[PDB]
Order: structure tokens, then sequence, then C-alpha cells
């Protein structure tokens, strides 16, 4: 069994304990972008005897427009997140269920359906962390982001009471400053806080110390070695700055992403697996171990 | 009236003779889970004319930390039992009075409430049946699901002493094989087995297969036609590999689930009833209707 998650403060403790966890996020969950291969028992247990991974996130597509997402292919992608949500409880690892959508808050009754149902699923073990919107655009979080939070929130509850909650925020998840400014107020919820090494430095690190000042629980649900567009050259100061800032801040996090399409943020070398890293790979091993 | 059902060897006896009973299972009563419209006496009656079915499972959400449970609201899931219940009285049908729960180990006290409240107002009939723990998890039959069991059935026999008791096995109540291995000594009880037949094949057919052997019987209070993951679509060969494994064995079942929530499992389309089957509706409702019942 894992510890189970609380908020206190500006603080996430497992257990009624200070601490953090890392582990590697899936890639989008969509039929035919090519990561189905990866939503496995097996693949679940790999990020645990490789990278010694605490959790893993399962990030199923949603979107009216993205292809093979949950508005297309609603079986498929549920079957996948089931194998992996499994898994993990059988592997005594976190899970993080990623309603993967840019677009949450214009196709609520489609989040609402998705979380009473993850919530009937899954809400009894300690180990299912729900994330009910993972990049809010350039909208507002006190018009637009919050009440929709409020709402899948009480959902949820209604169904399963005890839980991380952790809730996206403005451009990208980036804005946790200004959502930090007018918190939700439920029990244990966490905010979003998602940053791309090659394209987000010290000014961004600055918004979340805002966010951690304002008394906000943050919680990196995503997070890249390399470029915003999840490409690119692995940048190795910024990367180790955004840890050594998660650190010493307790704040648990999933990188992105565990795939081998041929990109600088997956883990494997296209056709690759565990055994042909990319260089990005090759950091997040270390840092996921290192944890 | 209905016949007394008892236990003698792997065997469930109906008034003495071998044979078994088919229905549907209700969702989970649970207040604000959607499926509390269903807990009526016209749906019990209509389970008997649509589906010809002779058996219903009223499944009375327990979790302490599971919303509109009996912990939250007790009231209003016992009322929707004690509705589906005597209904199941008015129209000859067994009654399976299903103590929904992962966690009823864990939570005595209102196990021990539930069922002697349970046991004082429909003991008489013999149309009720006892399911005091709905599925197990990865937990100990010999260290945490037997001790439980007797205590539970120790508290129904003081009020009730003629029924037929079900207990949950480990793994979902898949593990009956385990359970067989060291029985319960009281008289007429049977074993939990629950499968989705888009998951389960004949290796969990064979777990089966081994605590039949091992001297218990067992009673499918719940399975699936689709994959266990709720969604899918039904596989009908599976399905009837398993059916045929019951027929043979007069192994009793009721299907998940009686409700309309969007999911492959559901005998209703959204917002529908028994003029609005989903495949697995379809599909069931050929099974029960042609059952014996
Ligand atoms: O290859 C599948 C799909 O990928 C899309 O881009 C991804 C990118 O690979 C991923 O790293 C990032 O996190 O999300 C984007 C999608 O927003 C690409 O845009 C699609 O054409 C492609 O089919």
């Amino acid at each position: 069994a894992v510890e189970k998650l609380t908020v206190s403060g500006n603080q996430i403790l497992a257990g009624g304990e200070n601490t953090s966890f890392a582990g590697p996020s899936l890639f989008w969950s969509n039929t035919g972008w090519g990561a189905e291969k990866f939503y496995t028992a097996e693949t679940v247990a790999k990020a645990k005897t490789e990278f010694n991974a605490t959790l893993i996130r399962a990030a199923i597509g949603h979107g009216t427009s993205t292809g093979g997402s949950l508005n297309f292919d609603w079986e498929g992608n549920m079957s996948r997140l089931d194998t992996v949500v499994n898994a993990a409880i059988a592997e005594d690892m976190y899970v993080i269920i990623d309603f993967h959508s840019h677009e949450a808050h214009t196709d609520q009754a489609t989040a609402v359906r998705f979380f009473e149902d993850v919530a009937t699923k899954y809400g009894q073990y300690d180990n299912v962390i729900y994330e009910i919107y993972n990049e809010p655009l350039q909208i507002s979080w006190v018009n637009d982001i919050k009440p929709y939070a409020e709402t899948v929130i009480d959902k949820i509850r209604a169904i399963d009471p005890d839980n991380l909650i952790v809730v996206g925020t403005p451009t990208w998840s980036q804005d946790v400053d200004v959502a930090s400014q007018n918190p939700i107020d439920r029990a244990n919820i966490a905010y979003t806080l998602h940053f791309y090494a090659g394209t987000h430095g010290q000014s961004y690190r600055n918004k979340a110390q805002t966010a951690l000042d304002n008394g906000i629980a943050l919680f990196a649900t995503e997070w890249g070695t390399v470029n915003a567009d999840g490409n690119g050259g692995v940048n190795i100061n910024e990367t180790d700055a955004w840890m050594a800032f998660f650190k010493t801040n307790n704040i648990s996090h999933a990188n992105w992403a565990l795939n081998d399409k041929n990109e600088g943020a997956s883990l494997f070398t296209p056709g690759g697996s565990w055994n042909s890293l990319t260089s990005s790979g090759s950091k997040v091993k270390e840092i996921i171990q290192g944890w």
C-alpha cells in the first residue's frame, strides 16, 4: 500500500509527513498516437524496476477536435487507463489519472462522465490522484477554470470523498501565481505546474515561488528536459535548477514522456525501450532514481 | 412462495432438489450514484415479466469513505432495500441482500448492525439470501474473511436460523479455490464467484472447478458480459462458456447491472429501461429468459 496524500498549507503530505515523489508521465493515450503500446502492466512495472519510480501518470487524451481522444474512442482510452491504474495499485505506486485536455471547461459533460467513472471504479485506492484539467490555455482562472473545478471536485466527492485533486492553471499550467490569488475552497486541492527546461527559466520558477508564498500546494504533473514543444536538446542547467526547486519544496513530479515518438521528450529512442534511452531519458532516469 | 435453499456437498438445493436461478443485480444503491431510481416495486415486477427473472440482487452500498453509502445515508439505502425486498416476496422471487462492500471486515460494527436489522425484518422469508461481503480485495481468506464471516453468520443465525448465506472470497471474489481449502463449519453456506466475460476465461472457471471439487457450493452473485473495465463489447462466446459451466453445475447467478449508466455493463441505454436495452442487456435477457424461470 501507499501512504494517503493530503494537503496542509502549501504542502502535500504522505501519511502525515513531508516528502515527495517522482515518476514518468505516459504520453497521450490517444488511439493512433503510438503510445498505446506503453499503457501496460509491463511498462508500469518497468518504471519501478528501471527508474525506481514511485508514481506514473496516465494522460488520457481529451478534445473534441483531437484525434483518437476520449471524444472518438472512449472504450480504447478508458481500457488503457484501467490497465495502468490496476498495475500501479499492484506495484504500490501512485497513479495520476489525467483528463489530458486543453478544453475541459467547454466539454464539461464529458469531463463529469470521465470523473464520475474513475471515482466509482478506482476511488477506494489511496494510490489514485485526480488531475481534472491538464492544461488550460490563456483563459480565466476565476471565471473559467475555478467554476469548472468546483463542479468536477464536487461530482467526484459525492462518490469518493477522500483524495488529492490537482487542478490545472492558466497558460498551459504556468500561472500558479494567478491561481494562488484566489484558491479553491475544498479540502486537499493542489495546483498544476508545468514547465519545459529548454524554454521556461527563472521567471517561471518565480511564479511558482509566488504561489507557494501565497499558501497553495503545487504538483508538477508534467515537465520536460527539452523545449516546450516536446523536442530539442536537454537543458541540464535549467532542469537541475527546477529539480532543486522541487526538492526543497516537496513538489512531486511526472516527466514527459514515457514514449518512443521521434521527439526529444521521449524517454526512448524510436522503436526503443528501457535499454535505449534518449538524452532526455538518461537524465530523467538519474533524477527519478535519485529522488 | 419459493423453495427453501440449503447446501449439501457442493450443491445448493431448492426444496431438496438440484436446480439454479438467474436474475439481474441492481447497481450500487448509493445516494447520488444514479441507480436509486431503480430500487422500486415496479422494477422487481418487471424483472420477472420481462426477463423471467427468479431472483434480484439489492446491492446496498457500504464504505466508510464511499460516498452515499450506508455510512453516509443509512435511512436512504435501507429504505431502497426495503422496497426491493418486499416486492421480491410479493412476486415470489428470491432476493439477494448484498452488503456491497470492498471493506466489510474493517467496518464490522456496520456489517453487524445491517445484518441484524435485515434478519429481524425479513428473516422469516425463504426468499431472503444473505450476501455478507460483496468483494474482498487482496486479503486473507483464513485470517481476514473467514473470521469476519463466522462473526456475521452467527449474528444473522441468532435471529434467522434458516437461510443461505453467501460469503465473498479473495481478489474480487475470484479465489473460491483458496476458500475451499478452509471452508466454514456452518450450515448452508455458499461462496461467491464473480467474473466478467471479456476478462476472465477458462483459468477462472478452473479455480471455480477446484472449489467445487473440494466440496464447496458457489453462487455467482455478480458477473458481466463485458470487459472488467466496465466498457467494451459483449464477449458472446466467453459468456456462453460461463453460462454452460453454471447450468451444468447448477450455479445461480445475478448479472451486473440493472442500471442506465453509459457503460457496457448497464442493461439499459442512458435514460432507458426495459424497452431500450444495450447489447449486454439483450444478451442477458436471452440468458435469463431461457434459464428456467
Ligand atoms: O504524434 C501524435 C500527435 O502528436 C502531436 O503533438 C504532441 C507532442 O508530440 C507531445 O509531445 C505534446 O505533449 O502534445 C502534442 C499535441 O498537442 C502532434 O501535434 C499531432 O499531429 C500528432 O498526431
